[PDB]
C-alpha cells in the first residue's frame, strides 16, 4: 500500500509521482479533476466508498454527471472559487447520498502541483 496520510501538508508533492496504479494503493479516496470539473483520475478506494467503477467515470463531469449532490455552494461553490483564484485548500465533512446509502465522509480539496488541476480526497468518518 502507498504510504501517504489523509490531510498531509505536502500531499500534492507525493502524489505527483503517482500513476493510476500507484493511486490505487492509497488508504483513502482520491479523484483528480480538471478546472471544469472533469474526472482525470479516480482511485479504487473512492470506488469502494461510492460504488462507482473507476475506469468508467473518467471523462465524466463530477458536478453535473457523477456527483450532483456536490453541486451545491458548500462543495462545488468552493471548488469553482479555488479555480477562479488559482489556489484551493479546504477540508470539510459532507454526506454522499446520490443513488447510494447515505455515507458521511471527510472531503479535502487541494490544488495539484500540475498545471490547471485539482484533487479531491475522501475518507470515511
Amino acid at each position: 500500500m502507498e504510504h501517504v496520510a489523509f490531510g498531509s501538508e505536502d500531499i500534492e508533492n507525493t502524489l505527483a509521482k503517482m500513476d493510476d496504479g500507484q493511486l490505487d494503493g492509497l488508504a483513502f479516496g482520491a479523484i483528480q479533476l480538471d478546472g471544469d470539473g472533469n474526472i482525470l483520475q479516480y482511485n479504487a478506494a473512492e470506488g469502494d466508498i461510492t460504488g462507482r467503477d473507476p475506469k468508467q467515470v473518467i471523462g465524466k463531469n463530477f458536478f453535473k454527471d457523477v456527483a450532483p449532490c456536490t453541486d451545491s455552494p458548500e462543495f462545488y461553490g468552493k471548488f469553482k472559487e479555488g479555480v477562479a483564484s488559482g489556489n484551493l485548500n479546504t477540508m470539510f465533512e459532507y454526506t454522499f447520498d446520490y443513488q447510494m446509502t447515505p455515507t458521511k465522509v471527510k472531503v479535502h480539496m487541494k490544488k495539484a502541483l500540475s498545471g490547471d488541476s485539482y484533487w479531491v480526497f475522501v475518507k470515511r468518518v
